[PDB]
């Protein structure tokens, strides 16, 4: 499912994302945009063997199990295919444990590099929220 901007915002806000750990909704929506393009089915292989999954490109190294990332963890307690689902709940619930990890949303490369310190509200401008 290729989410629409304001659609995704509504759905993150509902899953308790807006202002989670101090990160207003425009953050997460930006992150999504850049990590994944609002596509729930997006993957990328990392050079080390890991694969990033879904709307926020959560990574198999630490966070989920795809059973081809040797030496990796599965700290969210899910298979990685649950992150490609058109429902985003797993994705969101995982984000909560990652964002809470002490690097904040620096955990998301795209975010730190492309959203951090910009006007993130622009991404929620025009939204029935
Ligand atoms: C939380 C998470 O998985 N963050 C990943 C990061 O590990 C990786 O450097 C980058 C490219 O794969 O994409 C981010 O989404
Ligand atoms: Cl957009
Ligand atoms: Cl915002
Ligand atoms: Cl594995
Ligand atoms: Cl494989
Ligand atoms: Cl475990
Ligand atoms: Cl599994
Ligand atoms: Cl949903
Ligand atoms: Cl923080
Ligand atoms: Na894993």
């Amino acid at each position: 499912k290729v989410f629409g901007r304001c659609e995704l915002a509504a759905a993150m806000k509902r899953h308790g994302l807006d202002n989670y750990r101090g990160y207003s909704l425009g953050n997460w929506v930006c992150a999504a945009k850049f990590e994944s393009n609002f596509n729930t089915q997006a993957t990328n292989r990392n050079t080390d063997g890991s694969t990033d999954y879904g709307i926020l490109q959560i990574n198999s190294r630490w966070w989920c199990n795809d059973g081809r990332t040797p030496g990796s963890r599965n700290l969210c307690n899910i298979p990685c295919s649950a992150l490609l689902s058109s429902d985003i709940t797993a994705s969101v619930n995982c984000a909560k444990k990652i964002v809470s990890d002490g690097n904040g949303m620096n955990a998301w490369v795209a975010w730190r590099n492309r959203c951090k310190g910009t006007d993130v509200q622009a991404w929620i401008r025009g939204c029935r929220l």
